[PDB]
This record gives structure tokens, C-alpha cells and sequence, in this order.
């Protein structure tokens, strides 16, 4: 007999609707099932009717990794699907929110915050589809991006994945959806998923919602405000990503007024689905609803319950699938989960994988593989993060003559800090490991190996990671180049109340800046403290974490491009100020939201 659902030529919603109503309820639960690789096996993707994998920060086939190892790995886990009754295919996800940046030897874009300063959305649109490209180079076809978090509080762990605390700042950076989907049709209807083809990746906005809001800046904590807050500041970015097409949705693991989001239908459904009228599917974050209990995970059954009832579609167990989908089946059977509510997770489930041709394009483009770190891709990463830095000082005084920008012919010039020459801190979290990492992890270029490429070959670099006050006095050096910053982190490691650098950092700054003029480079996810940095420096650059191609910093210093960011962030003059936010009734800030001092091209 002729199968409606495998037909291309077919509606989305007719194939879907076809394929549905073949489903039992084992090949139903197992669409809305996402597991981690680390515990999939051909067997266990084919017995249990697996809707999706993904990989967690850091999960990889291997250190060092080519494009088609990556490949290889997702067609294996596709073959095991596509060899079930029905023959759905699975779709695999990952964190690729700054590059593709699991990957080794992926392009490694500035972070969002970064993103933010550069008020370019157009370029976080190109960044969204040279993304794409990479992901697909490694086969996979769904990217947890963008992070339309609005940060109120500097000292949440996740503050950089967040474009601005202005949340019109974040609703013009949704321009990374339709990057990574394709533009939509000019017939297209707000809410409803779309991804345009094999060459591009299904989107998610993260995390719903009011991530960026939680009671000092707390990771995962709860958002204290009423209504009319929530939807003025947290919400706005999610309609547009709503009218760009957004095809999935992820639950943050915060809660609004002492609500779980993982547990709230008032706002999963009730606003999400029958408000906003989204289409795609939602999906839990990892162990997002285990979260849910406190502690975590000490009543499974209600997890389960209390999510799946809330109107989430598909879980990111993301290790014990065989209790989810025991204990999800179990609730079915029992009639606690109506069939209808199974079957819209599965209807929002299989409109996504067919919208986005998945059907048609289950396994991977070998011709693909060399998209990944393709010098084009490097050299936007490059533009963005030239156009994120933003200039903080450029002169102690008055009638100083600017420092910047520096000459690149000079007899001799000095590059230090523990930031200098470090690919993993100017890269920060999310970059091969989940929490980022320590030295030369990638493909990239470091800012001193950036000044070594830019001056004149007549120019004598000198590097000294940490030198005392004597060497640069004693050294001859025309000016210096000192990059100091923040570690790398991720989601509640990044939480920090004081917010100060580690040192050696600021005495470095002082060693250095005394002997010779200088020119600091900040390298943080955030504002930190930086009066002490300031005091000491003739011109200073707050550079965010700007990626792989650490070329965007000396592209401004040697005056190349003039400096154009502006602060995404309001800079405060201490943490005990904080929350202080623009529009604040008490705004005292060291730098306003805005903020941001400019040089010409010499
Ligand atoms: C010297 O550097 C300054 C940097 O501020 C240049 O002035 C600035 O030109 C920018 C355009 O390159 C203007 O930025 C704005 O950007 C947003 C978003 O991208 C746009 O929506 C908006 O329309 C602007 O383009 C900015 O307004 C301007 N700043 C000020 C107050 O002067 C300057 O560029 C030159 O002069 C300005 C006034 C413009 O006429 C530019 O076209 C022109 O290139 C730089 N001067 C030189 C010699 O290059
Ligand atoms: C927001 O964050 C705060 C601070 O972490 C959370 O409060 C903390 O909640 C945990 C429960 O997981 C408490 O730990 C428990 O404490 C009791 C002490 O008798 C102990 O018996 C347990 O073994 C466990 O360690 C912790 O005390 C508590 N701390 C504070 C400062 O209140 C809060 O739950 C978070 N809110 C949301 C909505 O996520
Ligand atoms: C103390 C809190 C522990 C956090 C452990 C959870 C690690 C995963 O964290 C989550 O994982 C998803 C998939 O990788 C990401 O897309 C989400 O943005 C992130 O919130
Ligand atoms: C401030 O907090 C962070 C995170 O807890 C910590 O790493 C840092 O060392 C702290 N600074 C000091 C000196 O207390």
C-alpha cells in the first residue's frame, strides 16, 4: 500500500498526521525521548524507538575529532533508527552557541554578551549561518542556540550567554535564528517551526523562561517578579523568535515566583503553545525535570508527571531512558497522561523533523566536512570580534596623547599577561570541554601570536607571562600589550559575588603599566571590578571572550578598524550595587549600558 508519510511531495502536516496515526505508544514515548550518547547503542536507538541524541559539553567520539569521525558517529546512531518499523529518523543535538564549539577545529565565535556590544544583528545573522554550516559538517542538525536569556544580575554564571540585560538588545540578536534555519517564507505564519534545508540546523531559543532573572544571579535559581516584569523584560525576545520561526524551545531549570518552569503549564502551555501559538517542539533542559523535586530526582514518577502535564514534548533524560520511558509508559496506561497530550508531543516532535526535511536528509553530506573551520567562517569570527570590543579608556588624562591606536613599527614592544597567550581563557566555556579549558585546545590564534602577525618585521616582540616591574623598565620598550581576565566557566561555576579577576592579573597590570606605557585587554564574560585595572592603564579594552581568532583584538589596536562597541551591560562601580540595571531608579553606574569610547582607522 501507498504510505502517505513517506511521500515528499506530501504537507508536512499530512505526512505527519499519516505517520501518527501508525504509531504505537512505545514508538510514541520514544520520539519524545532524547538521550546522550554515552548511552546509546544501535540496539538500544532500534528497541526503544529513539526520537533524538545529543551531545552533552565535552561528549565527543574522540580528542581531536575530525569533521567525519562526527560524521560517522551520528550516520551509526541514524542507521539504527532508520532500521525501525517506521523508520524515523532521530535528530541530533548539541551546544553549539559560539561556533561549533565542542568540535576541534571548529571557527569560535565571541560569546554573546560580545555579540551584544557589537549592536550588529546582521553579523550574529551571518555568525547563525556560518554555525549552521559547521554543525553540518559534522552531521549534526539541531544547535541549543540562542540563549535569549536577559541577564539582570553580572553575577549569574551564564551573564555571558546573555546578548544585553536591554531586552531590546536580545530581541534584535534573534537574527541568529533565521542564520542557522534560513529566512523564512514571506507567507509565514509566527509560531511555526521552520529550517530550510540539509545546509541548515533546527534552532532552539533558551531557556523559557526568565533565566536571566533569578534572585542574585543565582544559577537555576528562582525569578522574583510579577507579571508585568516578566513579560516587559524576559518574555518580548520569544515572539520574535516566534515570528523568525524558532522550530524547538527549551525549559530553563529556574523557577518564576517559586514556580518550576519544568512543572508550569500556565506558561508552557497556556502562553507558549495557546498564546503564542508555537508550533515546534519543547524540550526539557538536562535532568531538567528530576530538578523539579528537591532534592533532585527523589520522585521520578511525579517528575514525569508534573512536566509532561505542563505541556513539554520531548525530554532531555538524557542517561536513564529506561526509567523514563517505564515510567512515562506506566503513567499512559494508567490514564494519569491522556493519549491526546502524548500525541501533541509527538505531532510538534515530527513537524520539526519533516519541516526540516529530515525524511529526505537523515544522514550526513560528506562534501560538508571541510565547512568546518573554513578560513571565511574564521574571518567573520574575526570581524565580530573586532566589532565586540569596547574601548573603556584611552588616555590617563585629558591632554595625553591617546594610546591607541599603537604604531605596528616600533624597535621594541612588550606582550604579557596570563590572557597573552592563552587560546582556552580568551575562548571561556563551552569551548571543547563544557567548562572550557586551559591553553592551546583548538585551532586559533592568541593575541600575542595576533601582534607577532600584525607589526612590522623590523618590530622585536618580546613575551613575558608575569614580568616584575624591573624587566620593563630595563627592556627598551616602546609600549606594552597585557591581557589578563577571568577563567573559563559555565553555568553554576560561573556564579561569582565578588567578581574580581584572579591573580596574577591586576599586578601585572600595575608591574607592567608602570614601566611602560600599555595597553590592557580584559578578557571576561562579564564586568568585573575594574577601577584598580583602570588606574593603572594608559588605554584599556574590555574584550569580552572573544573566540578563536584573537586577530579581531590587534585588528583594533594597531588601528586597522577603529573601535565601535558599546557597553551591552551596565558597568558597576561595585557588587554591592548589584542588581543595578539602565532605567534603574538608583543608577549609579561606573559606565552606563551604551558606553563606549571610539578610535578612527589609521
Ligand atoms: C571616526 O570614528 C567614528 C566612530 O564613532 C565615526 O563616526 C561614527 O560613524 C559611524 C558609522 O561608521 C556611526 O555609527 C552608527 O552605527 C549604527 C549601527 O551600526 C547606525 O545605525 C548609524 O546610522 C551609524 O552608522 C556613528 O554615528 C558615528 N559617530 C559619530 C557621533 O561621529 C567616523 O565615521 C565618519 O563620521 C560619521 C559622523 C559618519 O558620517 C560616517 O559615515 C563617517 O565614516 C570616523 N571618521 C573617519 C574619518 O572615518
Ligand atoms: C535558590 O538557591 C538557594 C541557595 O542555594 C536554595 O536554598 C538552598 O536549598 C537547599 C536544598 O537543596 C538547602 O540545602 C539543604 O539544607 C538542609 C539543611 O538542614 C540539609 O538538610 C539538606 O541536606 C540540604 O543540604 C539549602 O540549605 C538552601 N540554602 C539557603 C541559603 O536557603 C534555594 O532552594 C534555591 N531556590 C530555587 C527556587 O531553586
Ligand atoms: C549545578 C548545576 C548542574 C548543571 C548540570 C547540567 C549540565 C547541562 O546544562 C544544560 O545542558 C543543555 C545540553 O547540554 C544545554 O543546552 C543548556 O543550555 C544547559 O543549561
Ligand atoms: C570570588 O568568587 C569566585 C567564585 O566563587 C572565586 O573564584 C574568587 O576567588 C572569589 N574571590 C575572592 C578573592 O574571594
Amino acid at each position: 500500500d501507498y504510505v502517505l508519510y513517506k511521500d515528499a511531495t506530501k504537507p508536512v502536516e499530512d505526512r505527519v498526521a499519516d505517520l501518527l496515526g501508525r504509531m504505537t505508544l512505545a514508538e510514541k514515548i520514544g520520539q519524545m525521548t532524547q538521550i546522550e550518547r554515552l548511552v546509546a547503542t544501535p540496539d538500544v536507538l532500534r528497541d526503544n524507538f529513539i526520537g533524538s541524541l545529543l551531545s552533552g559539553g565535552g561528549s565527543v567520539p574522540r580528542k581531536g575529532a575530525t569533521a567525519k569521525e562526527w560524521q560517522d558517529m551520528v550516520d551509526g546512531f541514524q542507521k539504527a533508527c532508520m532500521s525501525t518499523r517506521l523508520g524515523i529518523p532521530m535528530i541530533y543535538g548539541i551546544d553549539a552557541v559560539h561556533g561549533q564549539n565542542n568540535v576541534y577545529g571548529a571557527t569560535i565565535f565571541p560569546h554573546n554578551v560580545g555579540l551584544g556590544a557589537t549592536r550588529d544583528p546582521y553579523l550574529v545573522k551571518r555568525i547563525g549561518e556560518a554555525t549552521a554550516l559547521e554543525v553540518r559538517a559534522t552531521g549534526i542538525q539541531y544547535a541549543f542556540a540562542p540563549c535569549i536569556a536577559v541577564c539582570r544580575d553580572p553575577r549569574w554564571g551564564r551573564c555571558y550567554e546573555s546578548y544585553s540585560e536591554d531586552r531590546r538588545i536580545v530581541q534584535s540578536m534573534t537574527e541568529l535564528i533565521p542564520g542557522l534555519q534560513g529566512d523564512v517564507p514571506k507567507d509565514f505564519t509566527s509560531g511555526m517551526p521552520f529550517v530550510a534545508g540539509k545546509n541548515k540546523v533546527a534552532a532552539c531559543a533558551k531557556h523559557f523562561v526568565g533565566d536571566g532573572g533569578t534572585v542574585d544571579g543565582i544559577n537555576e535559581n528562582n525569578t522574583i517578579i510579577n507579571r508585568e516584569g516578566l513579560m516587559n523584560i524576559h518574555m518580548p525576545a520569544y515572539k520574535n523568535a516566534m515570528d523568525k520561526g524558532v522550530s524547538t524551545v527549551m525549559i530553563s531549570y529556574s523557577s518564576w515566583n517559586g514556580v518550576k518552569m519544568h512543572a508550569n503549564q500556565d506558561l508552557v502551555t497556556g502562553y507558549l503553545k495557546d498564546t503564542l501559538k508555537f508550533k515546534g517542539f519543547v524540550i526539557s533542559d538536562w535532568e531538567g525535570i528530576d530538578r523539579i523535586t528537591t532534592p533532585a530526582g527523589s520522585d521520578y514518577s511525579y517528575s514525569v508527571k508534573a512536566s509532561i502535564l505542563a505541556g513539554l514534548d520531548m525530554i532531555m533524560v538524557p542517561n536513564k531512558y529506561q526509567q523514563f520511558i517505564s515510567i512515562l509508559t506506566g503513567h499512559v496506561n494508567g490514564g494519569v497522561i491522556p493519549m491526546s497530550r502524548i500525541d501533541d508531543a509527538v505531532t510538534r516532535i515530527l513537524r520539526v523533523k519533516f519541516t526540516m526535511g529530515l525524511f529526505e536528509n537523515p544522514y550526513a553530506d560528506p562534501a560538508m566536512a571541510e565547512q568546518l573551520g573554513k578560513q571565511e567562517h574564521r574571518d567573520l569570527a574575526r570581524e565580530a570580534a573586532r566589532k565586540s570590543l569596547v574601548l573603556l579608556k584611552n588616555g590617563k588624562t585629558s591632554t595625553d596623547a591617546p594610546l591607541l591606536p599603537l604604531p605596528k613599527k616600533a624597535p621594541k614592544i612588550l606582550v604579557a599577561g596570563s590572557h597573552a597567550d592563552n587560546l582556552g581563557y580568551q575562548c571561556g566555556g563551552w569551548t571543547i570541554e563544557w567548562q572550557g579549558d586551559t591553553g592551546r585546545t583548538t585551532v586559533g590564534t592568541t593575541i600575542l601570536e595576533a601582534v607577532k602577525a600584525a607589526v612590522d618585521p623590523s618590530t622585536v616582540v618580546v613575551f613575558a607571562e608575569n614580568p616584575d616591574a624591573e624587566f620593563v623598565k630595563s627592556g627598551g620598550f616602546s609600549y606594552a600589550i597585557v591581557a589578563v581576565g577571568e577563567h573559563p566557566y559555565t553555568e553554576t561555576k560561573g556564579d561569582n559575588l565578588n567578581l574580581t579577576i584572579p591573580e596574577p592579573g591586576l599586578s601585572t597590570v600595575q608591574a607592567v603599566c608602570g614601566g611602560v606605557r600599555c595597553a590592557t585587554v580584559l578578557i571576561s564574560g562579564r564586568p568585573v571590578v575594574v577601577q584598580p585595572l583602570l588606574a593603572a592603564s594608559d588605554a584599556l579594552v574590555a574584550a569580552w571572550l572573544p573566540g578563536s581568532e584573537g586577530q579581531g583584538v590587534t585588528d583594533a589596536l594597531f588601528g586597522d578598524f577603529g573601535f565601535t562597541g558599546r557597553l551591552p551591560r551596565t558597568w558597576f562601580k561595585s557588587v554591592d550595587q548589584l542588581p543595578m540595571n539602565v532605567g534603574d531608579a538608583h543608577y549609579d553606574p561606573l559606565f552606563r549600558l551604551g558606553y563606549g569610547l571610539t578610535t578612527n582607522a589609521t
